[PDB]
């Protein structure tokens, strides 16, 4: 409770390329780096050697694995996987020291899934399982973990932007992670790590929109998206007051929908101008919220391959929904109370800021009907 040295710090990433923690599976143990998605529910690991994988999990060599006999298809929007279900023994070592039998899907044939340069083979989807695939009788990891083991029904994540890294502290919360107080959004449903927004502030001001466009169809914490997603008509809604908050400059309009990158001169972005984004989210009581303010330095993500300093706007449309991604999470340490059912959120004590302004979480605030804004 409250104290895990031995978690803190086990994650890494690449800008762009997500966040993974050292994961290890079969006897003799293999050592595979894998993506923490809280936005799915299935551990899939490359299990052939597709020419991006710098490691992939050999079945042949654990003597404890155990084939299910059956396969898995499972396409998104951007490209699939498919592969061979069975159970092994796996550990996690910068995490509690037990070992537990979980599903994993052997990845057999990807398209567009892996990312060629980065350094994970895997995806340790920590979501619920009503949404595993093929169905909801495949248990999830995190599951697995809890009915097996004393590991309380809990996670936490600390991501820091820029190579990355922060921690993923599994049946805790490590306290000098975060500053201030945690702040509770009820979960709304198990399935993703849905949640209610009840208000949207740009540079203080309300977007004004009926609040059931917030969540149209479902809002979800997702460390396995880079961005935060809007709805489209709020995205629009969104994008013309960042614009107006911002003409002090006039950039190309193909940047805010992310078409094109936009560059200064190294040494001075000029956040100022840039407003400060604001998501009010449904409290523990009736009638009461919190908020949750993020800076330029989270929307605005540094691109690496290419001489000057260019940014990404990384806030986009969506048709799935809002999906609060690495964008919101970096400015937070971020609790999965699986066991109550909530999402903490609280200032993290790694964020990136400036001398000016910091990220914020900030509370009770009285908001009437929040009800309403949840989408069926
Ligand atoms: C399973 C699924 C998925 C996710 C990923 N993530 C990343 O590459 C990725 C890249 C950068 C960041 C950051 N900062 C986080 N994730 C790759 C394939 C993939 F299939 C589907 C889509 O959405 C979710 N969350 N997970
Ligand atoms: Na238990
Ligand atoms: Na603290």
């Amino acid at each position: 409770r409250g104290s895990f040295v031995e978690m803190v710090d086990n994650l890494r990433g690449k800008s762009g390329q997500g966040y993974y923690v050292e994961m290890t599976v079969g006897s003799p143990p293999q050592t595979l780096n894998i993506l923490v998605d809280t936005g799915s529910s299935n551990f899939a690991v490359g299990a052939a050697p597709h020419p991006f994988l710098h490691r992939y999990y050999q079945r042949q060599l654990s003597s404890t694995y155990r084939d299910l006999r059956k396969g898995v298809y499972v396409p998104y929007t951007q490209g699939k996987w498919e592969g061979e279900l069975g159970t092994d023994l796996v550990s996690i070592p910068h995490g509690p020291n037990v070992t537990v039998r979980a599903n994993i899907a052997a990845i057999t044939e990807s398209d567009k899934f892996f990312i060629n340069g980065s350094n994970w083979e895997g995806i340790l989807g920590l979501a619920y399982a009503e949404i595993a695939r093929p169905d909801d009788s495949l248990e999830p990891f995190f599951d697995s973990l809890v009915k097996q083991t004393h590991v309380p029904n809990l996670f936490s994540l600390q991501l820091c932007g820029a190579s990355v890294g922060g921690s993923m502290i599994i049946g805790g919360i490590d306290h000098s992670l975060y500053t201030g107080s945690l702040w509770y959004t009820p979960i709304r449903r198990e399935w993703y790590y849905e949640v209610i927004i009840v208000r949207v502030e740009i540079n203080g001001q309300d977007l004004k929109m009926d609040c059931k466009e917030y969540n149209y169809d479902k809002s979800i914490v997702d460390s396995g998206t880079t961005n935060l997603r809007l709805p489209k008509k709020v995205f629009e809604a969104a994008v013309a007051s960042i614009k107006a908050a911002s003409s002090t400059e006039k950039f190309p309009d193909g940047f805010w929908l992310g078409e094109q990158l936009v560059c200064w001169q190294a040494g001075t972005t000029p956040w100022n101008i840039f407003p400060v984004i604001s998501l009010y989210l449904m409290g523990e009581v009736t009638n009461q919220s919190f908020r949750i303010t993020i800076l330029p330095q989270q929307y605005l993500r540094p691109v690496e391959d290419v001489q000057d300093d260019c940014y990404k706007f990384a806030i986009s449309q969506s048709s799935t929904g809002t999906v609060m991604g690495a964008v919101i999470m970096e400015g937070f340490y971020v609790v999965f109370d699986r066991a109550r059912k909530r999402i903490g959120f609280a200032v993290s004590a790694c964020h990136v800021h400036d001398e000016f302004r910091t990220a914020a979480v900030e509370g009770p605030f009285v908001t009437l009907d929040m009800e309403d804004c949840g989408y069926n």
